[PDB]
């Protein structure tokens, strides 16, 4: 099996939902967000709610809850937090993890950049090369639904190789072709 990590900028949508969707393929798959902290929509010419990294699914849920328990049901907060509970424990900021991948896969340009810079600005000598892939899905739960598609096939069609080092660049074009998405690459060495 290859370790997959799948990092948008909260941790709560985006991610989770590729997350969700890859383990109930039976894959090794993690999740985390790249920004400083866990910000949540909230009446939208207000300030958010905003959460530290680590911060519990459910207490978050409860914050919302007191706050405005009809509010947050209504765009689907509240479901998509009681969705994340099952799943881990709490968010996790992706430049705070230790753990290692074969393939992290980013949601949009931004983390795509984040992710890269962060990997960049560190180093080891396990010389160890870990693929970041991007494939854009937009923030909202009926399209990032449709990014775990994606996504999890882009996954299952790199799972087949043996040599996943040297495959890749011609596995990224042959799926670029087929699902009419561009899919930005970079390798980086752990």
């Amino acid at each position: 099996k290859l370790a997959v990590a799948v990092v948008c900028s909260s941790n709560m949508n985006r991610s989770m939902e590729a997350h969700n969707f890859l383990a109930k393929k039976g894959f090794n798959v993690r999740s985390y967000g790249t920004g400083e902290r866990v910000k949540l929509p909230g009446m939208a010419f207000d300030k958010p709610n905003v959460y530290e990294f680590g911060t519990k699914y459910e207490d978050i849920y409860r914050d919302l809850e007191s706050k405005d328990k009809e509010f947050y049901t209504q765009n689907g907060l509240l479901h998509m937090l009681d969705r994340n509970r099952r799943i881990k424990k709490c968010p996790e900021r992706f430049q705070d993890t230790k753990e290692q991948f074969d393939i992290i896969v980013t949601v949009e340009e931004r983390v795509y950049d984040l992710v890269v810079m962060h990997m960049e600005s560190m180093e080891s000598v396990d010389n160890r090369p870990v693929h970041v892939l991007n494939v854009d899905v937009v923030d909202n739960a009926e399209d990032a639904l449709m990014g775990a598609f994606v996504i999890t096939d882009m996954i299952n069609m790199m799972a087949k190789s043996t040599d996943l080092d040297n495959d890749i660049d011609e596995l990224i074009q042959e799926f670029e072709e087929r699902r009419k998405r561009v899919i930005l690459h970079s390798v980086l060495f752990y």
